[PDB]
């Protein structure tokens, strides 16, 4: 992350062994569920390239992960560079040089090249920018590794009609399917693989019914 | 009760011997049903203190509840003498005195006075008030003598909705619960204490669901 010292001046702050170790406890024990996405979020919050390559350097134990990840990477730095193309001309001696795709990401960029870049007024994103290439890189990898289709997601006769939904709204999470899709699913899908008492009641409430009040009729069925 | 002689003045009227002999069977046939409580009150209309003593006498053979009654009154005539002091001064001589606590019950008051105090224009009812003390005593003896909590009043197996409705709110009106807690037991334990079929229709039906709507859905069940 970026920081202030004494004399008011932005410097690069590295990431803490500990932060590291919590990203790396994510990894290795998580095994890539969708719940890796937001923690992801907040372990790199303000971050910098070569912090997000220094956090990607745990992924890269994991060899497919890591293939991945470096698809979408380098897709996304070449529709970066296809959508930004280098200006041939004078450059103002007070504004910056545009990035390109291999330094966004820091592969070829230095530290003081990002911190100048991200502290600005208005300020441009490298750092989140890449953050973004990376969840979606990683929200492919969830979808790679998601161990049930959802339309297998089944609610069982004993089980608890909470726990029903949050298995399928976790499942959801992990496939990413279309908006349109993905509000056909928790309309139609969440009501018909439930078990047959909480089908019911479900069938009783009728379409569109929230679901607050679904939760709330099947409570304690 | 009070009547009209041919003078156009208003005499006491002796309760009847067969309005006291349905009051005693009242008290010694139905054990403290809240029942007992409109009955009295429908026994006792328009009666005197005397008339009202005279139907207590009835109780007294019931030794618990006729000292909760006992309890009860004198706690009133305490609460009325507090709320009622004596006024030292003056009285006129075409307004009558005030009864005390021990007057108003008409353990010391005659008849005349009661007579008096009753038919005036206002009108400051006495026997009313006793009536209300009367009833705050049966009232507590009732909730004394009922046999099954609310939360032990659950619908059979078999039992047709509107037995297990008429039970619950006989039992709710014995408690006598306060009016808050009595709309939470109305609204939530009626659909927790239901049998199964009755208690899927009622769910499906939804919170705030009437009591008219919920014994429709569930008349033949």
């Amino acid at each position: 992350p970026i920081v202030q010292n004494l004399q008011g001046q932005m410097v690069h702050q590295a990431i803490s062994p500990r932060t590291l170790n919590a990203w790396v406890k994510v990894v290795e024990e998580k095994a890539f569920s969708p719940e890796v996405i937001p923690m992801f979020s907040a372990l790199s919050e303000g971050a910098t390239p070569q912090d997000l390559n220094t956090m990607l350097n745990t992924v890269g134990g994991h060899q497919a992960a890591a293939q991945m990840l470096k698809e979408t990477i380098n897709e996304e730095a070449a529709e970066w560079d296809r959508l930004h193309p280098v200006h041939a001309g004078p450059i103002a001696p007070g504004q910056m040089r545009e990035p390109r795709g291999s330094d966004i990401a820091g592969t070829t960029s230095t530290l003081q090249e990002q911190i100048g870049w991200m502290t600005h007024n208005p300020p441009i994103p490298v750092g989140e920018i890449y953050k973004r290439w990376i969840i979606l890189g990683l929200n492919k990898i969830v979808r790679m590794y998601s161990p049930t289709s959802i339309l297998d997601i089944r609610q069982g006769p004993k089980e608890p009609f909470r726990d029903y939904v949050d298995r399928f709204y976790k499942t959801l999470r992990a496939e990413q399917a279309s908006q349109e899709v993905k509000n056909w699913m928790t309309e139609t899908l969440l009501v018909q693989n439930a078990n047959p008492d909480c089908k019911t009641i479900l069938k009783a409430l009728g379409p569109g019914a929230t679901l607050e009040e679904m939760m709330t009729a099947c409570q304690g069925v």
